[PDB]
């Protein structure tokens, strides 16, 4: 279970966005640190929808799962408040947000070498998830977190973490996950059912995509109904003006699961762009 945090010790502070079917908020959380020493730590609060309270079992059980496996590349669950009508994550607040936003504004600042750590840094998360045999099942720029920035002065890489996935696709309704083609797989959108580890696979390539196409959200100018037939006719993502690794994206990419690269493999492609 998740460590239970009272209502009393959390401020809700500015809105920062939303979620699928949540809420997400800047706050503090009032607690008593190392050394009985007392903190007012920031944190992140997504809140879940009072109108979609039916997926609350999958919305806290996308953070449980992923919360027994301690890793540096792993968002920090610090907790749950039940807040009597509120179904409320306490998570890490982390100082950069979004990487998918991060990119967007810093386009023209953002050369290839930090596109690979950053690549290196998520397939070293996956990877672990892998070993585990834990289906994320939703990989994306969004859920990508910027802990560090790179710096000059030091010459020290970024350093990121992948958050929790959010209410699986499994039980989102249909139209929901149409509009996360081509996050989500193939086999996914033919059939829910198909949810696999091959899943984050393909979504690490679409998420690779983004990487290197400086914030831009592939096949965003697609309609719900044109990104199902962008599937049925088995295109590929165009490569990305960066075109370094436009081959590990078609590779990951595969509309046969079973060809999907592991990510040890993955990796070692990576470490080879030298
Ligand atoms: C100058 C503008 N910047 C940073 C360049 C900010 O406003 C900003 C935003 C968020 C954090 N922190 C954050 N963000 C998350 O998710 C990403 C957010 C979810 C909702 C959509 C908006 C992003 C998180 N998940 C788990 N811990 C998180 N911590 C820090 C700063």
């Amino acid at each position: 279970v998740f460590h239970k945090i009272r209502n009393e010790d959390l401020i809700f502070n500015e809105s920062l966005g939303q979620g699928t079917f949540t809420k997400i908020f800047k706050g503090v959380r009032r607690e008593v640190g190392d050394y009985g020493q007392l903190h007012e730590t920031e944190v992140l609060l997504k809140v879940l929808d009072k109108a979609h309270r039916n997926y609350s079992e999958s919305f806290f059980e996308a953070a449980s799962m992923m919360s027994k496996l301690s890793h540096k590349h792993l968002v920090l669950n610090y907790g749950v408040c039940f807040c009597g009508d509120e179904n409320i994550l306490v998570q890490e607040f982390v100082k950069f947000g979004s990487l998918d936003t991060y990119l967007k504004k810093n386009k023209n600042c953002i050369n290839i070498l930090w596109k690979l750590e950053v690549a290196k840094q998520l397939a070293a998360a996956m990877h672990f998830l892998e070993e585990n045999t834990l289906i994320h099942g939703n990989v994306c720029a969004k859920n990508i977190l910027l802990i560090r920035e790179e710096d000059r002065k030091t010459g020290n890489p970024p350093f990121i973490k992948l958050s929790d996935p959010g209410i699986s696709i499994t039980v989102l309704p249909k139209d929901i996950l149409q509009e996360r083609i081509p996050w989500v797989p193939p086999e996914c959108i033919e059939n829910p059912k198909n949810l696999n580890l091959a899943t984050d696979k393909w979504s690490f390539g679409t998420t690779l995509w983004e990487i290197c196409s400086g914030g831009d959200k592939p096949l965003s100018a697609l309609d719900s109904q044109r990104k199902l037939q962008f599937y049925e006719d088995r295109h590929q993502l165009p490569a990305p003006k960066a075109a370094e690794l436009a081959n590990l994206i078609n590779n990951c990419m595969d509309y046969e699961p079973d060809h999907r690269p592991s990510f040890r493999a993955i990796i070692r492609d990576l470490n080879s762009l030298f």
